[PDB]
Order: structure tokens, then C-alpha cells, then sequence
């Protein structure tokens, strides 16, 4: 499951830890209100992947997307640290796992 | 099939929902009139992939090209939310599905 | 073979169409007289992939590069629309095909 | 094991050499205090991938992430030159191996 | 073996042609004097791939990094046009070959 490192970093914020998720859908949407990138788990949960224009978050967010797409393609599980303050919940950190 | 979330976001628009599309061709064309990115389906269907220079749509459009190609390479299915206004229809949201 | 859509766009131009090409070499060169990106087929034909710096062509040419490298790495045939008004002939449109 | 070249380079620095690492986790985090890119090995070790905004280090930093993500995806081991001072240690150079 | 085109092109220069090289290591280093992107063949040979900030060289050197990483990842061979003007030698042109 999540690395202690990951668990610990997450338990330090207001986000919630989601472990061993299997994403089966990857979404790109430029429609006015739904504008964004989302992922869907094999149990129907939906998450919004964070987006940033400025350095450095523009980097990590770009990596969150690669990680996300990689998971959908390979069937690799991921561990998330998502904030439940928005709907869909937004991903603040993501861990791809090969194991 | 398309995710409930995906459907939800598409129906609220004037675009039509296309499900379980098997993409077999990916095209990049720079000739004056057909200037664009397109994807053809196993059924002959053809869509144009939206283009954008500014943030943040430049991000989603880039993820759209990544998803399509991926579909072509992996023979993985996609659900689209496309505008029947243009010829070929333009992609406004797309969903890559593992299952 | 080449999608009808693909065939039609090529025909409206000065260029010509080449189908079912197996690309076996991908080339990057920065030499003074031959700097460029090229691909070579199983038969020994060579083409230059077009290049550009400004939007929106830089986007499409980048996609041409991606398509060419994917073909070489996976052995997936491509259909091209290339101008014989240069040597080697320049690619103006390219279609990646799984089917 | 590390190439003589890689080893020799790592030895001119205050950094230390780690060989044949098997990375199993790739992390993207945008949280206030944890913001950053990290990898975790099969043994439980954690390393932060360096970041840079300006040329040309933004290029190297970019390859490092790719090298890192590639290892996690394909399972190939990496040799790193990391600063043993910080926690997690910071990677300054990385070498991907196949053989 | 190298394409006639690639050979012709390299024989136009002062550099040397190196055919059928198996790349086994790929390096990214930001350390001061050793910063650069390097490739190591299965016989211990080392070459440097240059970095260019400006167009069009930022495009070509970027693809060289992709070919390099790819050759290392898939086991595919490459033919190089390399200059002894530096140590390690710089790659002026590179050809990924599936043939």
C-alpha cells in the first residue's frame, strides 16, 4: 500500500488518504463548466487532477497527469491524498506503484 | 461504457455523446486548408481534435492528443462528447477507458 | 490503407500520396548542411518531417515526430502526403494506422 | 553496476553513490510542505528528484523524472549520485541501465 | 546498418560514423562540470548529446534524447555521427534503427 513517506505527508494536511485505487478512465474536458482532467476508479469514484500555470506546481501537476495516464494504461494502482472540500475531490499528491 | 460523470457533463451541453469508439487512425496535417489533428474510427468516423494556444485549454488539448494516440496504439476504447456543428465533428471532451 | 478523409485532403494539394509505408529508421541531425528530422522506409525511401516554431504548426509537426517514432518502434505502417518539390520529399500530412 | 564514467563523476562530489536501485514508487506532491517529486525503492528508501526553473538545468531535471518514471514502469534499476545530507536524499545525477 | 542517407550525410562532415551500437545506460546529471546527457554502449563507450536552448536545435537535441532513451529501453540499435572534438565525443546526428 501507500509508502510510509506518502502516508505521513498526507496525514499532515486536510486531505484524505485513498489507497490502492484502480483507475479505469482518464478524462480531458474543455467544455465550459466541466473544464479539466479527471480520473475514474473501478468503483466509480471520480477525482479532479490539479492544474497550475506557474512553476513549480506546473511541473508536479504535469507529472500527476503522466502518473494518472500510466495507471489507466498499465493497470497499476495508485495512492491518493485528495481534498474532500470540492466535488470532484481534487488530488494533492499521487503515488504510482509498481511493487 | 461512458462514466456516469462523463455522460452527466456531456448531456448538459449541445454536443452529442459517442460511446465505445475504436480509433484506428491518427492524423497530423499541416496543409493550408485541412490544417489540423484528426482521428478516424474503425467505422470511418472522423473527428477533429481541438487546438488551443493559451492556458489552460492548451493543457487539455494536449492531453486529448495524448489520449487519442494512446487509443490508436493500444486499441483501447474512448467515449467522446463532440460538437456536430463542424465537419468533421470537433472533440470537446474525451474519455479513455481501460474497461 | 489511407482513410478516405486522408486521401481527399492530399488530392487537393500539389503533393502526392504514399500508402502502407513501413518506417525502419528515425533520424535526428544537427549538422550545418543537413540539420533536420527524417525517416527511412524498409525500401530505402527517405522523407523529411516538417518543422516549425510558431503556433499552430509547431503542434502538428511535433505530432508528426511522435507518429514517426511510434511507427518505427512498433512497426505500424503510415500513410503520407509528401511534396516531391524537395529532396528528400517533405511530409505535409501523415496518418498513423492500426487498421 | 554504475559505469566508470558515472562512478568517476559521482566521486568528484560531496555526494554518494547508490547502485542497482529498484524503484517501485513514483510520487507527485503539491502540498505546501512536501511539494516535490520523489521515488521510493523496493527496500523503502526515498529520494527527492531535483527541480530547476531555468535553462539548462530544467532540461536535466526533466530527464531525471523521465528516467525515474521509466524505471518504475519497466522495473529497470538505476544508479544514483545523491546527497546523503538531506532527508530524503536528493538525487543529483542518475543513470538508467538495461543489461 | 546505417542508411546510405545517414552515411552520406556523416561523410559530408568531419565527424565519424559508428554503426550498430547497443546503448545500455542513459545519464542525466546537473552537477557543475559534469552536467549533461550521456549514453553508454555495451562496450563502455560514452557519448554526449548536446543541449540547445534555441530553435531549431532545441527540437533536434530533444529528439536525440528520445531516441537515446528509447534505444536503451527497447534494446534497439543506433548509428551515430560523432565528433572527436570533445570528450566524451558529441553526437552530431543519430539514427534509431528498427532494421
Amino acid at each position: 500500500g501507500a509508502s510510509q513517506f506518502f502516508k505521513d505527508n498526507c496525514n499532515r494536511t486536510t486531505a484524505s488518504l485513498v489507497e490502492g485505487v484502480e483507475l479505469t478512465k482518464y478524462i480531458s474536458d474543455i467544455n465550459n463548466n466541466t473544464d479539466g482532467m479527471y480520473v475514474v476508479s473501478s468503483t466509480g469514484g471520480v477525482w479532479r487532477i490539479s492544474r497550475a500555470k506557474d512553476y513549480p506546481d506546473n511541473v508536479m501537476t504535469a507529472e500527476m497527469r503522466k502518473i494518472a495516464m500510466a495507471a489507466v494504461l498499465s493497470g497499476m494502482r495508485v495512492n491518493m491524498c485528495a481534498s474532500p472540500a470540492s466535488s470532484p475531490n481534487v488530488i494533492w499528491a499521487i503515488e504510482l506503484e509498481a511493487e
